[PDB]
């Protein structure tokens, strides 16, 4: 409605 | 409605 | 709406 | 109504 | 209405 | 109306 | 130490 | 130390 | 140290 | 040691 | 040491 | 050492 704040953090470290 | 805050953290460390 | 702030941080490090 | 003094304040300090 | 004094404030300090 | 004094303030200090 | 997050909201509506 | 995030909101609406 | 993020929002509306 | 294999992951997903 | 394989990841995904 | 395979990653995805 007024604010639609979508914060997505996707941290695939993997590998190593 | 007024604020639709959507915080998603996905942390697939995996690997290792 | 009035503010649609979409902050995506995809951080696939992988490899290594 | 002779004096229809209307005061409205909406302090939508959401987020953070 | 003789005096229809309307004061409206919307302090939508969202985000951050 | 004899005096329709309207004062609307919209301070959408969003973002940051 | 590691994160020192300080959020302060002061909301002196007053007046009115 | 690492992150020193300071978020200050001061909304002195007053007047009105 | 690594990030010193200082976000200040002073919003004195006053008057009206 | 012959094989001093060291793996370290720090995932300081703070903030938000 | 014959093999000193060192893998270090620092994913300091702060802020937002 | 015969094989000092040092791998260092610092992904300081701060701000926003």
């Amino acid at each position: 409605g007024l604010f639609d704040i979508i914060k997505k953090v996707a941290s695939v470290i993997g590998g190593l």
